[PDB]
Order: C-alpha cells, then structure tokens, then sequence
C-alpha cells in the first residue's frame, strides 16, 4: 500500500522519540507512559522517580511538570491557553516529592504568564499580571518585584509581541544567575506601539465579533522601548522592595533606537548582554560584574565588543550568544568570518580581537558544550553538505585537533544531529533525525564511546516496510559558478523515463534550508507516495549555512533573487528530463507564501498552479525586527522605495496566466490577513480569478486539529485537479 | 452564425435598456437630464427647454453628481464631494446657485461633510444636517439656525437615522418632515448610547500600513435598541439670537410602557401631523394624528383619535406600517390595511370614527396607493388577471367604490402587465413605467381624460439590437401544493425544447413578503446563463412569500428557516418532475435572505441539489439587526422564541453538506449581513470534516458592487456553475 492523506492526517505512523532531561551529570530523568522513571546514564537502569497514581485525582487535566534542581518539588503546570508562539497562561501547583502533600499555603497565582526555579535549588520565579514575584520557598509568600506591569503595556519579565517572536524567540524575559541569587530581566514598554485589529468570531454563540488588539509595531513604526535590571534575591524581605538595580547603555546604543538582543550569565557576579541598533548591522556587548559593595552593576567598555557588518545584518538572525569559560573570563561565539562564514571565535573579555578556532567552506550551526579541554559544538563540514548535521569536538589546547563525534556512527541513516549534554558534559544523547529513521544513542564524553542505543524507532521501520514509501534525492546543481543545493522526494518506483508532475515545495527566507538530510513524515509525503508527484525544494539566495556571500544576497532586496533563483531551479528541474514542463506547480507558507507569490505574479509561463498560504505581501505589512533587519527603514532616504517595489499586488495582471489559490487565517497575529485581503483587493482590480479559502480563528499556523486537516485536504485537491489526477 | 447573451454582455453591460426618469417640479413641468445638461419640461404640450446647461458649472473645481431645484425655482442646490456610508445615508459639499441671477451663492455656504439637506415643501427654505445636528437656513445668502445642539457621531442624531431605523423601518438616511406649507420643520431623535457596536476591519488602500477598524452603533437580535423622541419647531420663528424651541410629541402611553419605534410621519394639514410608531414586538401599532395648539404653541394628541393596528397572525404592514393617505380638510384618510380575510385593500378612515371602510376587497392585493385626489385615488394592484407577479396602475372612485377603472391594464397587454407610476404635484399628469414582460416602455399621461399624451421611451434602440442575439423566453406559472397554488418563472434557453433534459438553477430569496416570480423584463446573469449556456434558470414563491395575502405571507411567522426552505426543495421536486430538467444537475443559490435559504436547503439534507452559491447569507439570526429579525421571530430569548432561534441556524445543518459542493461568499465589510455570518458558516464546516468552496471581498458591503467586484464575483460564480453543471 502507499502513504496517504489519511495516514498523515491522523497520524498512522508515529515517529518515536526520546525526550529526556538530565536532573544532575549522572542521571535524567524520562517519562516512562505514565511514569516519570529516572535513569543513571552508566548502567542505564532505572526506578520510578513518580508514579503515575501520585496525582490522580484532581478535576484538572495535567500538561507537562517540572522538577525543581533541588528534586524537592515539581510544580505542575495545568490550564494551559495558548497565546502567540511561545507565549501562553497556565495555573500552577507545587509538591512536596517528600512530603507527598500538595502545597496549598501561597499557592502560585493563576492565570500565571510565566514562572521558573533558580537554576539550582528550590527558588521560584514567576510572572504574573506583568509584574515579577519571587518565591524562597515553595509554601511561604511571595515577594512583590516589580509594580509597574500593565497588561499590553509595561511588560516585566515577559517580552511583548515581537520580542518574544522575533528577538528573544521566547515568552521569558528573565535570566537566573547561575546559583539563584541574582534575578536579571528585561523591561518592555509599548505605549507608543501602534495596535494591529483584528475581529475574533469565537463560538457560535457569541453574538457580537470580539476585537483582538495587539502592541505590534510594523516597519519603520513606533517600537518598544527596554530596560535592564538585576535584583539580588536574598536581599529582599518582608518590608523593603527589593531594589532593583538597572543597567543602561551603550551610549552607542542610546544614540536612538535599539534592542536587547542576548542575556547570557558568565559568572555568578558577572552577566553578558548585546545589544541591536534598529539598523541591525551594528551590535554592542557589555560584560557587567557586580560591584561588591555598591551594590550596582558596572561595565568596563575595555571589556565590551563590537559585532557589526557591511554586507548584511548580525548573526543569523540576532547576534550569536557567548559562551563563557568557567571562570567567566573569556569566552566562544559563532561570528562571520572575513570570508564570510560564521565560525566559532574565541575571545578574551578586556581584549578587542578573537582568534578564529574554526574555518573552511562550512560554518558551525552552534555551541553545544564547553569543557576546560573540549568546546563541543555542531556544524555541516563532513562531506561538504550544508543540509547535513554533526557533532564536532576541537581541543582547546590545539585547534588543529578537531575530531567529529557523529560522523561515521552510521553515515548510511544519519547524517543530521542534534545534541544534548548532562550537567558537565560527562555524557550526551546523541539524536539522529535522518537521512532514515530517528536514532537516539547515548554516549560519554571521557571516551565518546557508545552507552547504548536509546531508540532506533523499530516499530515504525516494521509498519514502514509494507509501504510503499517515497524516496529522496538530496543533491545540488550550479549557479554562475556557486552550487545551490535542493531536494526531491521520489514517488516510488521513481522513473527518469516517465515524466512526473512536480510540485515546488518552497519557503526561501533569509538564511532557510529547506534542503536536508532529515526524515520527514508529511503531506509531501503522500503526495509523492499516493499521487506519484514530486515534491522538491531548493535554497537559493538568501538561503543560510553556506557564509554571507549566499546568504546576504539579498540584503535590502527581499523578493528579487530568493524568488528568481527559486524560478530557475524549476526552470532547470524540468530540463532534468523526468519532470512534467507543462504540470509544474510551487507552493509555500509565510515567508513562502510570499515567493510563491511572486514567483506566480513574474510570468515566467514556468507554473501551472500555486499556492500561497498566510503570505506575506508588503513588507510594511510586518513587523519590525524581522522586516527591517532585511529592507531597513520604508524611508526614501533609506529603502522605502524597494519596499514599494517589492509588492505581491504589483504583479496582479500576470496572474492571469496562471491558477492561483490564496488561504489565511483570520486571527493571524503575525502575518496579519490584511495581507492576503490586499492581495485578493488587487487581483479583483484586475480582473483575475483564482481561488480563495479563509479560515476563521485560526493563527499563522492554522494548526487547530480541524482547521489543519481541512486546509491539507484542499490543497490536496487543488494540486490533484491542477495535475489531471484522478 | 447567431450569437447569445454572453456574460460579457451582462458585466459590459452591451445591451443598455434606455430609462426616461423625470424630475415633476410642479404639476405641469418636468426635469429631464439631456445627459450633459438637464432641461424643463411642459407635460402639457410636450415643448421642452434648457433649464440648466451643461456649459455653465465648468471650472467649478469639483464635479456634481446630483443637482436640486428649488420650490420656488429661484435656486438650485448644488452637490458635490458625494461620500456614500449606508444604503442611503451619505455626507458631501453643497452650493446653492441663483437661477435667477446665474450667480453661485458665496455667502454662508452649506458646511462641508454634509448629512442630509432638503429644500421646504414650499418657498426655497433649507434644512441641512452638519455633524448630527440641525440647521436652518430661510435664505442661501444668509446664516442658518441652530435647531439642535446635542449632537455627536454614533450616540445622538438630530434629523438623521442611525443604521437600523435607516435600512430597516425608514429606508433613507434623512428624519426630518417639512409641513407643506414650509412654516413647520418635524423631526425625529434617536439615542445609540447603550446600542452595542459591530466591529470589522477596513483594510482600504494599500497603502493603509494599519487596518481600520469600523465601529458601528447596531443593535442585534434581543439586543439594546436605540430609543427615539419626536420634535417639531417653527422654522417662521426662527429669526434671532436666542435658541429655537423645540416642541416635542411624546407617548403615546402605550407605546411608552416598553421598547418602540417611531415608523411613520405624514404630515395633514399645516396644523395637523400624524406619527405611527411600532411596538418592540412588531404586532401593535398606534397612530396618532397630532394638532397644533396656537394657544399654547405645543402639539397635542388627543387620545380620542388612535388608530390602533394589530395582528394576531403576524407582524403589522408587509415589512412596516402602511402610510395614510390624507384628504383635503385632513378628518379623513386612505390607508392599507390587510382585510378579515387577509388580503391588503384600501381602508377609509374619519378619524373621529371607528374601524374603517374597505373601498377595495378580492383575492389579491393593493400594491399601494399612489396619488389622492378629492376626485379619485389611483393605486398599483395584481388584480388583473389573478396573476401575483403582475402590476397594473387603477383607480377608484371616491364616491362610488364600484366605479373602478384601470389605466394600464389595456394599454399594451402582450407587452405590459407590470407598471409603476410617477405624478406631477397633483397629479394632473402621470408617468406610466411598464418594465414587463417586454420591451421596458415610458408614457406620459393626463388625469382629466386619462389621455396617452405620448411616449417618452419605448427602447426600440435595444429591441433592434437584440434581433441578432439568442434571447432566453420568460415562464411564468403556478403549480399547486396543499390545495393552493404558488407560482414559479423559468429563463428558458433559446429553442427550449421539452424533449431535452435541462440542467437547472434555482435562484431563491425566499424572504418574508418576497417575490422571485413576476413579469418584469430583465437582463441579468440567468440571461446569460439560460442563453449561453443553456441553463434553466427558475426562481418560486413558496409560502412566506407576498403579494397573495396573510394565509401565505404569515406562514412563516415566527417561524424562519422552515415553510420558505422547504418549499423550495419541493419547488425543485415538481420542476424535475416535468421531464426538461436533468436530476443530475440542480443547483441552487441566493443573495442576503437568498443565502440563508440556500444554505438551509443545502443543509437539510434533501440530496435534490449538486451544488449552491450563497452570497453574504445570514447563518442564525441572532446575528441579524432587531427590527428585521425580530419582526418575524420574536425575542431570542427561553421566554419567547430562542429555541427555534437555535434551531434555524445553518451552523447545525454543516454535516449534511458532505453530500454537496458549496461556494459560500461575503464582502468583508458587510454592515448588513456581518461578515461574521458566513465565518461561523465556514468554521462549523470545518470542524465537521467538509470540504467546500470559498471567496471573501476584501473592503466590499452587502452589495459587492464595485465595478471590479461585481464581474469578479459574476465571472467567479459562472465558473463555478459551469463545473458543476460538467459543461464547457
Ligand atoms: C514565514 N514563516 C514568515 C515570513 C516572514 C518571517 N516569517 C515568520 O513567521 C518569522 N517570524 C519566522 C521566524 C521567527 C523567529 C526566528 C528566530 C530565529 C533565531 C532566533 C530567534 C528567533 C526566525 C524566523
Ligand atoms: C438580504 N437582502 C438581507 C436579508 C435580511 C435583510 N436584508 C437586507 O438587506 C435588508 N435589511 C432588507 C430590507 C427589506 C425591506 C425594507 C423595507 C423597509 C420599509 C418598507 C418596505 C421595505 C428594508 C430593508
Ligand atoms: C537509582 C537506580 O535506579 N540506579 C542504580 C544505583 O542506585 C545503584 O547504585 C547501581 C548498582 O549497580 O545501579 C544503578
Ligand atoms: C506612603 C505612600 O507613598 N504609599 C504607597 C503609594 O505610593 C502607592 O499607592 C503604592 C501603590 O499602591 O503603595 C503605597
Ligand atoms: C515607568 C514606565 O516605564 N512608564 C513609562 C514612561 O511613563 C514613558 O511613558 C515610557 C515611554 O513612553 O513608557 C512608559
Ligand atoms: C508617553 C506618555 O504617555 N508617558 C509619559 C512620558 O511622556 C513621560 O516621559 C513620563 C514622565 O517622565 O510620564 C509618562
Ligand atoms: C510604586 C513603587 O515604586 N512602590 C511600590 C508600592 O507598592 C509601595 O509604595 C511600596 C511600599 O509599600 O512598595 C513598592
Ligand atoms: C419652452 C418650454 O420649456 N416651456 C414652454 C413655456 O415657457 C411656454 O409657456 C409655452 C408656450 O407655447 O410652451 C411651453
Ligand atoms: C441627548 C440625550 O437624550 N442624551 C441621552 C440621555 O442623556 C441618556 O443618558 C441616554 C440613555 O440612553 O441617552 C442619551
Ligand atoms: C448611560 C447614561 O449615559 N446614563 C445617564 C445618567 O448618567 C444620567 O444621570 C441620566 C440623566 O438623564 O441620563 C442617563
Ligand atoms: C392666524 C395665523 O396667521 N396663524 C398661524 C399660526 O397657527 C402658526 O402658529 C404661525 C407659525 O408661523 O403661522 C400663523
Ligand atoms: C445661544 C447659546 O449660547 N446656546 C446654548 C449653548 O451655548 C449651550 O451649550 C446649550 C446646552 O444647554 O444650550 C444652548
Ligand atoms: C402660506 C400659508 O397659508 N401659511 C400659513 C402659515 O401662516 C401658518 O398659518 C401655517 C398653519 O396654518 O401654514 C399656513
Ligand atoms: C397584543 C398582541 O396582538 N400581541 C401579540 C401577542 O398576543 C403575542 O404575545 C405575541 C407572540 O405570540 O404576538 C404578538
Ligand atoms: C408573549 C408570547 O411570546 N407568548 C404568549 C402566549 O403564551 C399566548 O398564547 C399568546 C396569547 O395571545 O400570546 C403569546
């Protein structure tokens, strides 16, 4: 048999995983069904840290615990209500794990935005109708940290909107000191952030629309203000409010507008921050250390460093994080090259320059882990393969001896992976997410050598076999001399004589990989498998993991080269002899969205059909940070004049030529549906038919089980009928 | 080779049907656009002249899209900088010009964003409304008066409707009543305060960076209503510094006792007004005819002179209170009113006596009265032929009900039986306006010997145009159900012949006091569809429908979403049921109530119908404005009607959809018909697992009629038709 829409819809074939948590460097903890056992990473033998039974009772339905360092409590987050990305509210519930009794004495609040324990110990930190508290202990009061939250205006502890989806990539907006006594967080004002409206139609049985209001500056717009402070949490009592101590600049920063782009504890007295100037090709890091008596933090600027560009913005998205030696003196950090790729620098705190560790046609993905000998990180050097993943460890006391921890384990099924350390890198998992089927294996770092296998996901390769499974070609083709990679899942019993309609799967964002050694399980899948198309991606311009040069080539340009380089890898696709020149079809979501778009409004006669989901459409439309940090300000006197050039609705007319179907949630809080509404706005003008599909309530992921089922269904007919199948 | 009506000859609009639309000025004269410059007409002899000329508002700045004559013809209100809002209301510039003089007024000039403006039944006075407030201005030259000072957007209106009383009990954006002789300015106040907001984006222009959000004082199903004070001043005087009294005209008391509308103001004498309001729950209704007190310069109502209207099987009037007719001393007056058997006739009344006399009675009924003469009463009624959908213009003897005449019956009956009428001042000349089932025709006439004066447009320019084209054939006809009879019309395709098998649409509305079925002659997308790709294309009055009395119309009282649906899957039955319809392709679609029905019947799951268009339909009532809902279902509430409020939703019915391909479409800035309406449609769909086809027009109202979204939406919904229907 084959795999089809049903099968990934209600997920017949489940991908089994192994999501641990190590308590201390010698044990983790794993969730054993209804069991939370805790394992010892040697012997690998277990015993039931918790049993099920534990909490039974309770009129609540439970989602994801967590153990506190101490092992002494696991608060228990239930009610959670999603919000944006990473945001969302829950009640919470602490547990004496030795006193098997509940807390009930100061229970944390409800409608909680956020809470943590202290790095170690049992000290809880919470937010809470945007104002701080902190907890010594489990069952005694809280302690008031801040009096100035204001919901949808004075956020503290919490990023706002685009802070926490677009910079800080989180909800959180507060950093532990690594043994709990100080308390850092971020400050963020909106007031003067314009609010992006949208109605929300709820249940059938609400009788007037509802009107969601959200802080969300778009480009070039008034943006959120922040503030730094840091508050010792020993120092507060049951009378004095904990007097929070800021810290401010660069004056460089201050200059006008700017971000707080990283907050990464060096020391237990020292705390690293970096800061983004709106024109984000300019960042500032500042190592503070507490004064003993004084109480402040200081920042000598002979310790502070500069990143900055001229071909681009910083970082890959945001300025990279530091890693710190234990004795928070210096420290590592992926920066770009001088010949453009990202490599992991070393630096030493009070001296301007770093040396390069690292360097060659590849880049580092990330610092995985630091040891006084060995700096663990993951990069795509091994067989030249951008898309492909591997541990790497490089000896401190020679750079020339680098040697590759993955690589070779089983080069035929995984050349993808990911990494996950104990409490001093006295062990690691090792997890393989292709190219075959998910592996995870457990290892120690004295030796690297192999504990044992964790999870090889045998049952689904069972099930698996009997189907009649697509395959996938990763492979690359040139470019003006540069090679871009891409990828094609293969219909089963592939052909290069018969000719296959080809669907152009694509995202092309800056710094995207939609090209990879990884095992996916998806509608890609069916279509290949069941309907016998191929679905194939291609990074081009713009795309990451490949150095500045391909990466920045569309600096200030968003939608030229990512959308025409996405043309011609179809263009060549079918000079490949194998695919169907007249069913050629591309789709895409979000930033996908977009290029699929301007891909079906260029009028290369190259596409038949496409499909644009949750689009972007004009870069004023979105946000910020993001935007911005491409276009830079819709300004005449910097980019507005691209900005304008760059529309989805200025390439209305050429859709004539082409079958197009537009889908969008109405309660998209990022890419808002004013976007796609001025896109059908425009085809109307024109006199363009195409089809649309909206979805009510539905956010940028259109994810409710219901709403994702439906939407894949659609489409599915939509490219069934565009390729004459029956 | 002959060709058919393409739909780019319904979207280009190739075959234009010339219109004749006069202007009466006076009782003798007309004003007729030269489509460059409006002139004066003499009814009379037929002479006409250049009264206002092109060549003249040149170099204006600005462009009119509307000009006003004055009473008196000493002015013409000027307008320009036109801005529509609602279906009526709609704000501008103003200028007055001196005809007399050929001078543009330059003094005191008419605010900019102007709400409404009328001239005095008399003389050359002006009423205008400026930010909810009214003014008065005796000359142009001169300054106007202050009549109201408690205005403000959204909350209190002075001399303007606010959304609901505008399209749902009035129909105009305008409140204020000149009294003929001009000395009297009546005018009503509505209060929002408490009338909860609907609120939708307005993405408008791209380069909006931000969407706006429009917030709008309208008030749902059971929801908080506005409230409504009625006031009359003495525009005579006027002429001071100090602030204009307003008198104002209260109760009655039992109307007070609970929430009310005022529904009807129409005006007797100089010194006598009579207002009809409408209780909440639309089934009583009282009329007070009001006379002026020179003692005390107040207005009373002398409770001896009510007219109460209630209906035990329905609501009152066919979507409102009837208007009274009044005679020439003002004691007596004319009006509709559904007789003991149901049916609407005329009813005379004398005030100070009781019930009232039907000088009109039979098995159809009074379209309405048109023009009141000491003489005669002219009115349009299907009593011709029996036929429901025809019109034809009559009139009746005052002093002898017997002596009935018809006017247009005669005229040209192969080419006329529906007609509208237009008078002069006093009616001492008419315009007859036959739409139906030919040729549109215009004819002038005169009252005395009822005379054919002559003919202002017979569109003989068309009828030329079309003798080279494959035009459809109209059926109209009835069929029988429980005993009774209800009538259908077909587009039939050109050379229909009966022994094929036809694929048919069934275009509905089906809305309380509807009518699908007629002789009107029109040229629209079922033109197309019947003529190019030879669809049928039928439309049927099932009960619920109007113009055949109170038996039917009331039949779906309180009761949405049953008898009208349903009798429309029968319609379809006996359709297919007559052997040129193929079964295996029905399909089925509405506008508004058109929607609604169509949604319905494609949700009760009858199989009869492939596929169905539903254009900003309703998806439950609670949803739709209090003084429309209401009337026909009540209060939503456990106490009155809420349960079958619940019950006729189209939410409920998404799982028998599985069986059918839908197409459901809505202008996202729909003040009517909320867009909100077809989100839950679209999202109970969804969360029952079906499939289905959708369009949304980004910034387009109810009407979807922009120019590019109006052939958007037609080509749109042809090529879904077409798909349906397997046929190229
Ligand atoms: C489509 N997916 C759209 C196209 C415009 C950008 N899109 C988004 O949704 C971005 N917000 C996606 C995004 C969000 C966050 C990060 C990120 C990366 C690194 C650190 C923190 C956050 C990247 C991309
Ligand atoms: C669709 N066409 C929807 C159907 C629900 C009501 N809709 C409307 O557009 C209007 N609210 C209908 C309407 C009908 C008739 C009148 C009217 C008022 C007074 C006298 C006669 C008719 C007003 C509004
Ligand atoms: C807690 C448990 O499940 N881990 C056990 C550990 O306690 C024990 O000392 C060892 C003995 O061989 O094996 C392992
Ligand atoms: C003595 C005085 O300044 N009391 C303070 C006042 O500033 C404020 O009301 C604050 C917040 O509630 O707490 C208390
Ligand atoms: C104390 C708090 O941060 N209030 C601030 C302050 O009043 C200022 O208005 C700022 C920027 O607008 O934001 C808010
Ligand atoms: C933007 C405004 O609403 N916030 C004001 C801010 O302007 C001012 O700086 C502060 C006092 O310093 O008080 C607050
Ligand atoms: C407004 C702020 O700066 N002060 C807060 C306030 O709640 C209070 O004034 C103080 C002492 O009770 O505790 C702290
Ligand atoms: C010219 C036209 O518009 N109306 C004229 C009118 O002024 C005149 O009274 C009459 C005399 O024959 O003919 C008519
Ligand atoms: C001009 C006037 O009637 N303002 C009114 C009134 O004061 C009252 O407060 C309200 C209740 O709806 O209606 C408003
Ligand atoms: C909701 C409304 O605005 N309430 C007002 C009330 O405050 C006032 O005392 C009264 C006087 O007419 O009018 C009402
Ligand atoms: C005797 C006669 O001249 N009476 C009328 C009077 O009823 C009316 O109030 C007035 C208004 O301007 O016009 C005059
Ligand atoms: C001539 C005079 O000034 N007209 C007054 C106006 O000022 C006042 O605000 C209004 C409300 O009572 O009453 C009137
Ligand atoms: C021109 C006409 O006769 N004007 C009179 C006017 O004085 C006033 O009396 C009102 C009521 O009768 O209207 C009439
Ligand atoms: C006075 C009267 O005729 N009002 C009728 C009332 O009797 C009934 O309560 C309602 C609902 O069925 O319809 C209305
Ligand atoms: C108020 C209404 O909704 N219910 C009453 C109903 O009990 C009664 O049979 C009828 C009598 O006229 O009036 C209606």
């Amino acid at each position: 048999k084959t795999y089809t829409l049903t099968d990934y819809l209600k997920n017949t074939y489940r991908l089994k995983l192994y999501s641990l948590r190590w308590i201390s460097d010698h044990e983790y903890l794993y969730k054993q069904e209804n069991n939370i056992l805790v394992f010892n990473a040697e012997y690998g033998n277990s015993s039931v840290f918790l049993e099920n039974s534990t909490f039974d009772e309770f009129g609540h339905s439970i989602n994801d615990y967590s153990i506190s360092p101490d092992g002494q409590f696991i608060l228990l987050e239930y009610n959670y209500v999603k919000q944006w990305r990473h945001s969302y509210t829950a009640s919470y519930d602490i547990y004496d794990l030795n006193k098997r009794q509940l807390i009930t004495e100061e229970r944390i609040p409800n409608n909680t935005q956020w809470v943590t324990w202290s790095p170690v110990g049992h000290k809880l930190a919470y937010v809470w109708n945007n104002d701080i508290y902190v907890k010594i202990e489990p069952n005694l009061p809280s302690y008031r940290i801040t009096w100035t939250g204001k919901e949808d205006i004075i956020y503290n502890g919490i990023t706002d909107w685009v802070y926490e989806e677009e910079v800080f990539s989180a909800y959180s907006a507060l950093w532990w000191s690594p043994n709990g006594t100080f308390l850092a967080y971020a400050q963020f004002n909106d007031t003067e952030v314009p609010l992006i409206e949208y109605s929300f139609y709820s249940d059938e049985s609400l009788q007037y629309p509802k009107t969601v209001r959200v802080p969300y500056p778009k480009a070039g717009a008034v943006n959120p203000t922040v503030k730094f402070f840091v508050v010792n949490t020993d120092s507060l009592s049951s009378v004095t409010n904990a007097t929070s101590i800021q810290i401010t600049a660069p004056a460089s920063m201050l200059i006008g507008d700017h971000y707080l782009c990283d907050v990464t504890w060096a020391t237990q007295e020292r705390i690293s921050l970096q800061w983004l100037r709106r024109i984000q090709n300019y960042s500032v890091m500042d190592i503070c250390d507490y004064d003993e008596s004084s109480g402040r933090w200081n920042c000598l600027v002979a310790r502070q460093h500069i990143e900055m560009s001229t071909t681009g913005w910083v970082g890959r998205f945001r300025p990279s994080e530091p890693h710190f030696t234990l004795d928070g003196n210096s420290f590592y950090k992926i920066i770009s090259n001088e010949e453009g790729y990202r490599h992991i620098c070393y630096f030493q705190i009070d001296k301007k320059d770093c040396t390069f560790i690292t360097k060659g046609t590849w880049e580092v993905i990330g610092i995985e882990a630091l040891t006084s000998d060995y700096l663990y990180y993951i990069s795509n050097e091994y067989k030249g393969m951008p898309g492909g993943r591997n541990l790497y460890k490089i000896q401190l006391s020679d750079y020339t001896k680098v040697t590759c921890l993955s690589c070779e384990l089983n080069p035929e099924r995984c050349q993808y992976y990911s990494v996950s350390f104990s409490k001093e890198a006295k062990y690691y998992q090792l997890r393989c997410s292709g190219p075959g089927l998910p592996l995870y294996t457990l290892h120690s770092s004295v030796n690297d050598k192999g504990l044992r296998v964790l999870e090889d996901n045998s049952a689904l390769d069972k099930m698996l076999q009997n189907v009649q499974m697509p395959s996938k070609k990763l492979d690359f083709i040139i470019l003006n001399e540069t090679k871009f990679w891409y990828q094609m899942i293969l219909p089963p019993h592939f052909d290069k004589s018969k000719k296959y309609p080809l669907l152009l799967d694509v995202y092309a964002g800056p710094c995207s990989q939609k090209a990879d050694t990884v095992f996916r399980l998806n509608w890609a899948t069916y279509l290949a498998s069941t309907e016998n198309i191929i679905v194939a991606s291609f990074d081009g311009r713009g795309s990451g993991y490949q150095g500045d040069k391909i990466m920045h080539a569309i600096n200030r340009r968003l939608g030229t080269f990512e959308v025409e380089d996405q043309i011609e890898a179809a263009r060549q696709f079918s000079k490949m002899g194998f695919v169907d020149n007249k069913r050629i079809a591309i789709w895409g979501w979000s930033y996908g969205g977009y290029v699929t778009s301007m891909v079906l409004g260029s009028g290369s006669g190259v596409f038949k059909c496409g499909i644009a989901v949750a689009p972007v459409s004009r870069w004023e439309y979105y946000d910020s940070v993001y935007t911005e940090r491409y276009m830079g300000l819709p300004t005449p006197e910097d980019n507005l004049d691209h900005y304008r050039n760059s529309t989805v609705m200025s390439r209305a007319e050429n859709f004539k030529q082409v079958e197009y179907l537009l889908i969008h949630g109405t309660a998209d809080d990022n890419v808002h549906f004013q976007q796609s509404a001025q896109i059908s706005k425009a085809l109307v003008d024109v006199g363009v038919d195409f089809q649309a599909m909206w979805y009510t309530d539905e956010d940028h992921g259109i994810a409710s089980s219901t709403a994702h089922q439906h939407i894949y269904t659609h489409m599915s007919h939509f490219i069934k009928q565009c390729f004459s199948l029956p």
